[PDB]
């Protein structure tokens, strides 16, 4: 019995929605504890019978890439850091150290001999050494896609298991920008018990601290009963270093960070510097720390303690290891022998501390809260809040979603078969995950590192596309042959990938055309790939070098097809317009094309002497005062000109779309008969203060509201035909496109900002929903939040991240935008949504980056604007803090992040060619998707195993019947099934052996992970 995720609101203790509504959000000054207040203890609370059981937990941020590149990180630091602990850690056995970032793990522990091997698999055996997450990084969790975060905590665990044989069950989230629920239900459901995070808005960290609720039990907003609850520990205080880990008073806690006394070029900023403990200064020194331990502890509910003791890319040097170790050796040997202090402090691990934590609970010492929402978005001081992240360098977090995509569709395509060693399927793969999941960093995605380091990302992404690229093309060619024609190169490329989206048309031009001729080439076999474990059609298009091409299937049934000029927006500098230019030598051919679940279709492109009967041309308006010709060689239609007009399309029985004479959406009518709502598109710019802070990296710090971007006269191009049409724009810093196939239109936007510093340019909806100040916004393509704008803070405060998409709505009507990239966003007025396409900043924004933004390149950002009717449809209560998707909106998300691939032959004739592959595979109900499907097992394996990771979404019931379709079970598609067991997500942990080896579809809002098992 599935739990109902949208009818029953949650009973919690903390809901986070509920608590913003209530909080004052006063920034006072508290005293040595700037962001909260003076603690007070009554000190006969520990006693003999009741001491303070402190763990101090020796830790060492390692960023994959920031300032500096991972492998520059890792030879000037972390490999030092690494040598280091294990020679440390060896040497005295009962110092303790905790480890996150795997990537950096794996990099040291290939370059080990074998002797030091065995000496670190010793220490992790022995406790010493720890993992906490035991992800490839800490990532971003605000940008980043669920799929991701589980791609990269698999990838860490799964070399954790094989090579040091462990998997954390506790995690360690000390940095990322803000948090949110999406880690406790990926952790939770890969056998986590515990988790700690840090990095929550100072007044949250004060509100929460005065109700002693920073440890509580994370459920997720729509979870009824509990079981997706984690325990979590929220870190109290400013930040993760020494002087913000030992209590509430940094001058005080500064003294006890051991690096800082000159030698290392470190030193105190409270003008107090550290002092090697004695037998003559212990009592005092220990004296003050023991009160600052205490301090910290009347916060919490236990009398166990957590100490985190480290900084960034700390225990380094042999020289740092000895002062921290021998200081607080002779602190904890003082402490723990002065009765009076009725302490008991150690080093410890992060594990340690959590049992310890549970043993009081269970003692009946301690019940904790329970708590739903999120930690967005996050301020660490003053009216500093992080909402620039969301945004910068769009060109990579739009990349990040491409490979998101590839690398599924590789991992897929490539598991249907077992491969011979030779094709290095399992070599690209690896590589092409590593370099995804390495992105996935809080300072990757988030477009917070140095220049360089994002060229660096840059570069191993496009190392990964093309690993996939190869993974992808070699499966297909296998499974759409003959299998006694077979005959593989395992090097030479069969089919190149034809991408329309990435990197886009005026991005790059890398598309290939098909060259067609009587004298050269009459045909060319294409093949769509679709990775939903759906039927779809989609419209897909391909460059040709003539308009006279007809398409078929393999049945060599005709195919419906449109053919388009290829238009490309030039900024002359001649005539200071932008405009567009066409082609004379390739086309756009589109068609639909209908592609079985997780399989493949292949069609037929030939071309003629003239138009050819299935083929149909798209009529041309160039709209704009002073025109001049457009050309286009043999394209059959005339391009047509006039001056500027409001105009009106209408595609197939689809909406009608009106534009202004700018070429922007104006209104949206559903139907025939319905009204011409009022949706308005709008292109606006934020600046950056002139006094006090300034906008950077990270930071959103505008100079008041947007203002409106001056359009002058811009040129528009109305293309109209049969199966597609569109209105494209040339506006000052984006071509703006909105492209119609007969259901909710397409948005795409050229982002060019060119040489506009200081300049933040956004994308705003304007319409007449009677939304106030309510909007939902997704968490990592997983969930829709409900949000809640506060006037009571500043503008970039009620910006949050656009990870997948956003809508607003009243009781009658919505308005949905779907996004190909994780974008800021909100909706700043009743009625409003709006985006942020790009930022260029000029200065740095004292986080450490020490750099601005001025490396912006051209993106291609895409969306689908979906309006509908609401009033039909089951929605949660008011009080509930989610909201879902309809049907419509649901698929336009998938056909953005998970479009049908496509691919095209490259040899002149594909012997053994076969039409279809996976006519026999289950095509599931809308709401569910297999997230993931990868073999697990190389050829050499007697028992083949192939893991899925299956998601169902929640969409609601709007009274559409859609019915009839057929049960998935990932455990009979493929052949010769011997078992079928329920894993975890990182497929690491066998959690149920299923019952006639059938794998059950899950509950809405669930994630369950399958792996079976085949005898041949
Ligand atoms: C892996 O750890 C388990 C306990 O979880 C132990 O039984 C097994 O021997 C270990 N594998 C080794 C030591 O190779
Ligand atoms: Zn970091």
């Amino acid at each position: 019995q599935c739990q109902d995720v949208v009818q029953d609101v949650p009973n919690v203790d903390v809901q986070m929605l509920e608590l913003y509504d209530r909080m004052s959000f006063k920034d006072i000054d508290g005293g040595v504890w700037k962001q909260g207040w003076n603690i007070k203890y009554d000190p006969l609370k520990y006693n003999a019978h009741h001491k303070l059981k402190v763990f101090v937990v020796p830790h060492s941020h390692n960023d994959p890439g920031w300032i500096q590149t991972f492998e520059e990180y890792y030879q000037h630091d972390t490999k030092h850091i690494l040598s280091n602990a294990l020679r440390h850690l060896h040497d005295n056995p009962e110092m303790k150290f905790i480890w996150a970032e795997i990537s950096y793990f794996a990099r040291f522990y290939h370059d080990l001999g074998e002797n030091k091997k065995l000496q670190m698999k010793s220490i992790v055996k022995n406790g010493q050494l720890e993992f906490v997450t035991g992800g490839w990084v800490m990532p971003d969790e605000a940008n980043s896609h669920w799929r991701n975060v589980l791609l990269q905590l698999t990838e860490g665990q799964t070399w954790l298991k094989q090579f040091m044989n462990v998997t954390p069950t506790a995690s360690w989230a000390i940095a990322p920008f803000g948090h949110s629920p999406t880690m406790p239900y990926i952790l939770q459901k890969s056998g986590f018990k515990n988790m700690l995070i840090q990095r929550t808005h100072y007044s949250v960290k004060k509100e929460l601290a005065q109700q002693r609720q920073l440890e509580f039990l994370w459920r997720q907003i729509w979870d009824n009963k509990g079981d997706t609850a984690l325990f979590t520990h929220m870190m109290p205080f400013y930040s993760y270093d020494i002087p913000h880990t030992c209590g509430p008073d940094p001058k005080v806690c500064c003294q006890f960070d051991f690096k800082r006394m000159g030698s290392f070029g470190l030193s105190c900023p409270w003008k107090v510097p550290p002092r090697t403990i004695s037998d003559q200064n212990v009592a005092a020194r220990s004296d003050l720390l023991v009160d600052q331990w205490k301090k910290k502890a009347e916060l919490y509910r236990t009398n166990v303690l957590l100490i985190p003791l480290g900084d960034d890319f700390r225990f380094k040097q042999n020289t740092e290891w000895d002062v921290q170790r021998v200081n607080y050796e002779r602190l904890f040997e003082h402490i723990n022998s002065q009765a009076h202090f009725n302490v008991q402090a150690q080093f410890g691990t992060l594990q340690e501390y959590f049992d310890a934590v549970h043993q009081a609970e269970r003692a009946g010492q301690a019940e904790f809260p329970t708590l739903s929402g999120d930690f967005f978005t996050y301020a660490d001081r003053s009216d500093n809040y992080w909402s620039g992240y969301y945004t910068s360098r769009p060109y990579h977090k739009r990349m990040d979603r491409v490979l998101m995509h590839y690398v599924r569709a590789a991992e897929m395509l490539s598991a249907w078969h077992s491969w011979d060693g030779m094709a290095r399927i399992e070599e690209r793969l690896e590589q092409a995950r590593r370099e995804l999941s390495l992105f996935q960093h809080h300072d990757g995605i988030t477009g917070t590192a140095k220049t360089h380091v994002v060229v660096d990302y840059e570069q191993r992404m496009q190392e990964a596309l093309k690993a996939c690229q190869m993974v992808m093309q070699q499966s297909v060619y296998r499974l759409l042959t003959k299998p006694s024609i077979y005959s593989p190169d395992f090097s030479f490329s069969y089919f190149t990938l034809d991408d329309s989206r990435w990197p886009g048309s005026g991005v790059e031009d890398s598309r290939t055309t098909i060259i067609l001729g009587e004298d050269i080439l009459p045909s060319k076999h294409v093949v769509m790939h679709n990775t939903l474990p759906h039927w779809r059609e989609q419209l897909v298009d391909f460059y040709v070098s003539s308009p006279f091409v007809s398409v078929t299937d393999l049945a060599n049934n005709p195919v419906e097809a449109q053919v388009s000029p290829v238009w490309s927006w030039h900024h002359d500098t001649l005539t200071k317009t932008i405009h567009p230019q066409g082609s004379t030598t390739k086309y756009r051919i589109i068609f639909k094309a209908r592609v079985p679940p997780m399989g493949l279709a292949t069609y037929v492109l030939t071309i003629s002497d003239s138009k050819p009967e299935h083929t149909s041309y798209a009529s041309n308006l160039l709209l704009r005062k002073n025109p001049t010709s457009l050309p286009l060689g043999q394209y059959p239609e005339d391009v047509k000109f006039g001056d500027p007009r409001e105009i009106s399309l209408r595609v197939g029985n689809g909406p009608t779309l009106a534009f202004s004479e700018q070429g922007l959406l104006k209104s949206i009518q559903l139907t025939q008969d319905s009204p011409h709502v009022p949706v308005h598109f709008k292109f606006l710019k934020y600046g950056v203060r002139s006094h006090g802070d300034r906008s950077g990296a990270y930071l959103f710090l505008p100079n008041g509201p947007a203002s409106p971007v001056e359009l002058g006269q811009p040129v528009v191009l109305v293309t109209k035909g049969k199966l597609e049409s569109s209105v494209s724009v040339g506006l000052p810093s984006v071509v703006h496109q909105t492209i119609m196939r007969g259901g909710a239109p397409e948005i795409r936007n050229l982002v060019d900002i060119g040489s506009l510093d200081n300049t933040e340019i956004v994308m705003r909806l304007e319409t007449h929903i009677d939304s106030g100040d309510i909007f939902y916004t997704d968490l990592n393509g997983l969930q829709f939040i409900k949000r809640r704008r506060l006037d009571k803070l500043p503008l970039q405060a009620n910006y949050y991240p656009i990870p997948s998409g956003m809508f607003i709505e009243d009781a009658n009507t919505r308005l949905t935008l779907l996004t190909g990239q994780p974008l800021g966003g909100s909706s700043l007025a009743s009625g409003e949504l709006e985006i942020m396409q790009d930022r260029r900043l000029a200065s740095d924004d004292e986080r450490g980056l020490g750099q601005g933004v001025l490396d912006n390149k051209p993106v291609l950002h895409i969306y689908r604007l979906v309006l509908e009717k609401v009033n039909n449809c089951v929605r949660p209560s008011k009080l509930h803090p989610a909201g879902y998707l309809t049907s419509a909106a649901h698929k336009a998300s998938q056909s953005l992040l998970d479009p049908l691939d496509k691919f095209i032959f490259a040899e002149n004739e594909w012997i053994g060619a076969q039409g279809q592959f996976g006519g026999d595979h289950p095509s599931a109900r809308e709401d569910l998707d297999v997230s993931v499907m990868r073999r697990l097992t190389k050829s050499s394996a007697k028992t083949q195993r192939v893991g899925y990771v299956l998601h169902r979404t929640n969409l609601m019931q709007c009274g559409t019947p859609e019915e009839h379709t057929q049960k998935l079970d990932v455990c009979h598609l493929l052949p010769n099934v011997a078992r079928c067991e329920r894993t975890t997500l990182t497929f690491l942990q066998n959690l149920e052996h299923l019952d006639g080896m059938v794998a059950p579809e899950v509950c809405p809002m669930e994630t369950a992970a399958y792996v079976s098992s085949h005898s041949s």
